[PDB]
DNA sequence: GGTGGGTGGTTCTGGGTCCATGGGCTG
DNA sequence: CAGCCCATGGACCCAGAACCACCCACCC
DNA sequence: GGTGGGTGGTTCTGGGTCCATGGGCTG
DNA sequence: CAGCCCATGGACCCAGAACCACCCACCC
């Protein structure tokens, strides 16, 4: 770089010095080595004196032109004598027909960069950083091909679609063939035993669409047809492919796809980088799977690393290397292994990492790697072979790549990865190796999305039996969500890595801040020794101004779960917990340049010191007196009928009702539901006479929402009925009183409400209140209707009575609160109604909030003794009547304005009587007190002041028109027969409702206003 | 063909005349037919309105692009309004950065074509043999690829004995 | 600043030989 | 029959020879 | 001769859910 | 001991809007 430039200027004196010649002939001699030289190491070389017909026909001959290996100039070069004026001999060179694609007009002194036809930069050659910016943009221009590449690589992703038609076709009318049913009987039969035990012939008519489509783009995009010719895997499922591939079948096809590969081929040929091709291996992992097979995308997981994010792992884990083990990633003895190789850009940003001196070595026994579907294996089959190849200059078979199931190979005696004999081998000398870096991009999936997908992960007997052995043991946690992919992949590398080594992974950051990972955050601390976290954040599965605050995900926007790029060593005191934070509001580019620019080592890392419930993050401050009695407790609730553990205001608590199918089980009428509901009891009867085989493999049409327990009352032949006093109305969002099916054969968990209301109507007010823990800020509600889980985030009811098995409405506050109360205020005139009120009153308080806002987020809200008492529960019977009898409040006078229709034709009221219920907002993004209702309708002279009632991330009335918008079902059977709400019917009922809601609003707004400043 | 050409003038006759309107958006499609039909015998297929990015970072879109089986652009037009001087509005869409390469700019009366950045032909549309002309050349151009085959087809000669000697030692 | 060498590449263009080898003799 | 005579037309290639392109020297 | 408007394309940008499903209880 | 309660956090994607290019009506 500098170096190179700096040697320019010492030979241009030393040819005038010892030459005694200003002359062009002997002056470029200096810059020809400058270029000549900087290119032999961009890959390029510059070829002195070569000819190039110009557009009118004139042969021009520069002073030089950068070449490639297929022999294309990608650069020019023409210097002139200092005794001259650079900008005239620019132009007359111009006009005989010059190139300006990209030329260095060179004078001994200046040199101007005409990129695109347009000077681009002029720097002086005495500067040697100046002209080291020059040149870098000299050798790093992109050619026209590069960027139809780009185009043509971006237009196959949205045709791979109509190209896996043709291929689908073809392995359908292979099915008639008896040779292809024979040999795929063999290789299912032969990879149930190596690849899923579950492996079906539809698995492996995508491994034969897979085989096919690589086959033909390895020998034409990448001119690499040899690679199937030798590959162990490839030499498998070819023998099960020319059973029908060929000849004239094959002919055909090949006719109908070249339409699809033709423009990439095109472009591809005049590219020789294989770092600009590899985009292409990237595309068509990812876009294989989103056009085929979009529900094993999930499974597998199938989304490749930035590039950024590889780099900065592979080179962090060096400088870790070095510090703990006092070796480096090129040393001999330090063997890498990439569990899940995905596209193989771990293994490739190694190779390009690694000195050409040892790679050879690395190469041939230190890097391994493990993958389990056959695109991806194949796709990183090559890039691995390829990268050496181009760095290297020979080519040499990758031989330390497996096709099997990581997790299920733990054979460290089974027949995993005998897909082939030479795959076997491979797995069993990988078992036995002794591996010392783990890096990698374990796949993340918690759960299947809906139970109607039937795409449930995988059961792995052994590394799910050391989970709970260790990770869910140690955890307090009622739901363990320990049982993620990625979990699965952590305990399985604490456990390959036999000795001293890291983990460098990047992974859902759940870890660092998430109560069911308390059990990880207690073992992780065993087994490492120094644990350095760095969070990307990214969550978007957030709401608000968190989401704001969360930011972009490093993986270019592409996901919605937060990520985390963590290192765990363990060499051979205490774990050293380090943590560092991206900035808040940061976007995914911003986020990935700063891993390109930042060195582990100029990392500041904050030393976490877990608190004694292993959180890392979020400890709560301990200088407070939280300690003041308690809303509910765990064991008040379990108490067995002693009345000596019950040390909380309220006995009973219960989450709201979850149905696992709002969409069949909730509506805004009593008729639609009853219709609803008729279809799904309907639908079921008809299910539960299946034949056992259908009913055991779920092999029903899926037009109702079936669930863990409908499936298996369904496989008991029990037969639902409708009970039509079932219908009871349920406060479903704040302000939104649907109307619901509360039956304990459709609805999943009723929790303990069949107490709090029985039989749905019941008499009883609830203080509703969020859960732990909370993401959206604490929000607390009363109803007198059965409340849903998400009412509030997480909504645990608190109820004032509570009905026992045929029985009377046992007051569920507390003696121990009551006496508590009657003592510190010492008036025995308090009663349960007045704590009731009191209750919701703090809870209201604004100070209270703030001040231990982390507490209320971890923990059940514990009540303070505030000095007045009768002052609070008189707040708190005023917020409790606004907050219940929100139908019945005064309307606040809001101004209703009516435009007419823009035309008279039948369809503008039809898309004018459409609900656009939105918040009209100034440049400032504030409310200007108005609301566009529809596109006639507009509501305005709403207060500032009442859209301050924040119940969650959302106001009390953005909440009414939220849950009055007329949103498309999710469910395929509602959106086409049950999908009959027009907010024209409910408009009305809404110009009456926001009403009552602002005055609600602003009236809580004012009672949270008159509270004190304070917080006891 | 003289005959596709002598359509064209027809049909452009019975724009102005059963639609009344000689606005460019109207009359383009008696061009339009000419170049899409005369493509469809020569392996190419006139595409409309496919938008380019110029040079200048601009996007272009001309009226129409003549495209291969590879989609490859092979050639261009752009119609004008009778109604202007098309001269003047050549320069105004070149300096946009409207291709060069094989372009046909064309008002309802009188066509160029610029070839390489020059113009090869300048012909009046009530002309058919004219027009035929003009036509073959802009439907029969040269691609820089197809000169750089030819080059390279030509090195391929001098390089084989050499190819040859690493063929004859595997051997 | 043209202008003619100096040097190298890049198109045309003009212009033209001894001697294999069957068949027919032939003695 | 082998051992003399007698034909009779032949699937290119390459050295000058411009003639450019570029540019140092040489006048101008 | 712009200018706004009609029409179609091409980037950005913002912003957020019901519900699976293991474990502990429990009578 | 098999039902019966109790959590708890989740590997994207798609409508508004901006703005842009082009041409037609519309002033000017
Ligand atoms: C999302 S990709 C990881 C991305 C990859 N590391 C990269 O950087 O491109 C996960 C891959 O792991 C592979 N895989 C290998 N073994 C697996 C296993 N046991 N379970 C799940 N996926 C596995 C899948 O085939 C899938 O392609
Ligand atoms: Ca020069
Ligand atoms: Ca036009």
């Amino acid at each position: 770089s500098l170096q190179l430039v700096k040697k320019f200027q010492k030979r241009l004196e030393d040819i005038v010095a010892y030459g005694g010649t200003r002359n062009e002939s002997s002056v470029r001699a200096a810059f020809q080595q400058l270029l000549s030289d900087w290119a032999e190491g961009s890959g390029l070389r510059l070829i002195t004196e070569v000819t190039q017909k110009a557009v009118a026909g004139n042969n021009v001959r520069p002073d030089g032109t950068l070449k490639d290996s297929l022999q294309q100039s990608r650069g020019y070069w023409e210097s002139k004598d200092e005794a001259d004026t650079l900008d005239d001999e620019i132009q007359k060179k111009l006009a005989k027909g010059y190139p300006r694609d990209n030329i260095i007009f060179e004078d001994s002194r200046l040199a101007v960069l005409m990129q695109n036809g347009e000077e681009v930069q002029r720097v002086d050659m005495g500067d040697a950083g100046a002209l080291a910016g020059l040149l870098k943009l000299f050798f790093e221009f992109e050619p026209p091909q590069v960027l139809e590449f780009r185009k043509a690589v971006d237009h196959f992703k949205d045709e791979m679609p109509h190209l896996l038609k043709i291929l689908r076709e073809a392995a359908d009318a292979a099915e008639q063939k008896a040779d292809y049913r024979g040999e795929r009987d063999h290789f299912v039969e032969i990879a149930k035993e190596a690849i899923n035990p579950d492996f079906s012939p539809r698995d492996a008519r995508e491994m034969l669409i897979q085989h096919i489509l690589t086959g033909d783009l390895f020998t034409s995009v990448f001119d690499n047809a040899q690679y199937h010719e030798d590959n162990n895997i490839a030499q498998q499922l070819q023998q099960l492919a020319a059973t029908f591939y060929k000849g004239p079948v094959k002919r055909d096809i090949a006719e109908r796809t070249k339409r699809y590969y033709g423009a990439i081929q095109a472009a591809a040929a005049q590219i020789a980088d294989h770092h600009e091709k590899q985009r292409f291996l990237k595309a068509l992992y990812e876009n294989f799977y989103r056009a085929y097979n979009p529900a094993g995308a999930e499974r597998l997981g199938i989304f490749y690393t930035p590039g950024e994010i590889v780099r900065f792992m592979i080179e962090a884990t060096d400088t870790l290397l070095e510090k703990h083990f006092q070796k480096e990633l090129a040393d001999k003895g330090v063997e890498i292994l990439d569990p899940a190789t995905g596209t193989g850009t771990f293994i490739t940003e190694l190779i390009d990492f690694l000195p050409k001196a040892k790679l050879e070595q690395k190469y041939r026994e230190e890097l391994h790697c493990n993958e389990l579907a056959l695109l991806p294996y194949y796709i990183a089959n090559l890039n691995i072979e390829a990268t050496y190849a181009q760095k290297m200059g020979r080519y040499e078979e990758f031989r330390n790549i497996v096709l099997v199931d990581t997790l299920d190979n733990t054979g460290f005696s089974g027949l995993f990865g005998s897909v082939t004999a030479e795959n076997l081998e491979r797995a069993k000398r990988q078992n036995a190796r002794p591996v010392r870096v783990i890096i990698g991009n374990p796949p993340y999936r918690a759960n299947q999305a809906n139970e109607n997908d039937n795409n449930k992960n995988r059961e792995y007997k052994e590394i799910d039996r050391r989970i709970k052995a260790t990770y869910v043991a140690a955890s307090t946690a009622q739901k363990t969500k320990l049982y993620d992919m990625y979990s699965r992949f952590l305990r399985w590398a604490t456990d390959r890595l036999k000795e001293d080594g890291i983990v460098a992974f990047v992974s859902n950051s759940s870890f660092i801040d998430s109560r069911t990972f308390d059990g990880f955050r207690k073992e992780v601390v065993k087994d490492f020794d120094h644990i350095y976290i760095l969070d990307m954040k990214g969550n978007a599965n957030t709401s608000g101004e968190r989401r704001k605050r969360e930011g972009g995900n490093v993986f270019n926007d592409q996901i919605k779960v937060g990520v985390a790029v963590y290192f765990l060593v363990r060499s051979a005191k205490d774990t050293k917990i380090w943590y560092h934070a991206v900035p808040d509001f940061w976007r995914a580019r911003e986020k990935l340049e700063w891993l390109k620019t930042t060195k582990f080592e100029d990392i500041e890392f904050d030393h976490i010191r877990p608190d004694a419930k292993h959180n890392w993050l979020g400890q709560v401050d301990e200088e407070n007196d939280w300690n003041e009695f308690l809303p509910v407790a765990d064991k008040d609730t379990k108490q067995a009928k002693g009345l000596g553990q019950e040390r909380a205001i309220f006995k009973l608590y219960s989450l709201g009702v979850v149905t696992n199918r709002d969409e069949w089980v909730y509506s805004r009428a009593e008729d639609e539901l009853a219709d609803k509901v008729r279809y799904f009891i309907g639908r079921y009867n008809e299910i539960i006479k299946l034949p056992l085989g259908d009913l055991m493999s779920r092999n029903w049409e899926g037009d109702i929402k079936m669930t863990r327990a409908t499936i298996a009352d369904a496989q008991s032949r029990k037969s639902y009925s409708l009970e039509k006093n079932s219908i009871v109305p349920s406060l479903y969002r704040p302000f939104d009183v649907l109307k619901m099916y509360f039956s304990k054969n459709l609805n999943e968990m009723q929790y303990q409400m069949p107490s709090i209301f029985p039989k749905g109507v019941g008499e009883n007010v609830v203080i509703a209140l969020s859960g732990s823990p909370a993401a959206k800020p604490f929000q607390v509600l009363a109803t007198d209707i059965l409340p849903s889980l998400d009412l509030l985030e997480k909504t645990q009811c608190l109820p004032f009575y509570r009905y026992t098995m045929n029985g009377e409405r046992l007051n569920n506050i507390t003696d121990y609160a009551l006496k508590a109360f009657q003592t510190h205020y010492a008036d025995t005139s308090i009663s349960r109604e007045d704590i009731f009120h009191y209750v919701y009153a703090v809870l209201h308080h604004p100070a209270y909030r703030e001040k231990y806002a982390l507490n209320l987020r971890q923990e059940f809200p514990r009540i303070p003794f505030y000095p007045e008492f009768g002052r609070w529960a008189a707040w708190g019977r005023e917020l409790m009547a606004l907050h219940i009898g929100f139908e019945s409040v005064a309307p606040y006078p809001l101004k209703r304005t009516d435009e007419p229709p823009k035309n008279d034709t039948p369809e503008a009221l039809a898309l004018a009587k459409k609900a656009r219920l939105k918040v009209q907002r100034d440049a400032a993004k504030q409310p200007t007190g108005a609301v566009e209702l529809d596109g006639l309708t507009t509501l305005a002279g709403i207060p500032a002041a009442a859209w301050a009632y924040k119940l969650g991330n959302r106001s009390a009335l953005e909440w009414v028109l939220e849950r009055h918008k007329e949103t498309t079902p999710k469910d395929a059977t509602i959106r086409e027969k049950f999908n009959t709400y027009r907010f024209a019917d409910h408009k009305e009922r809404v110009i009456d409702l926001l009403a009552r809601v602002t005055t609600v609003s602003v009236e809580t707004v004012r009672i949270v206003g008159e509270m004190p400043a304070e917080t006891m």
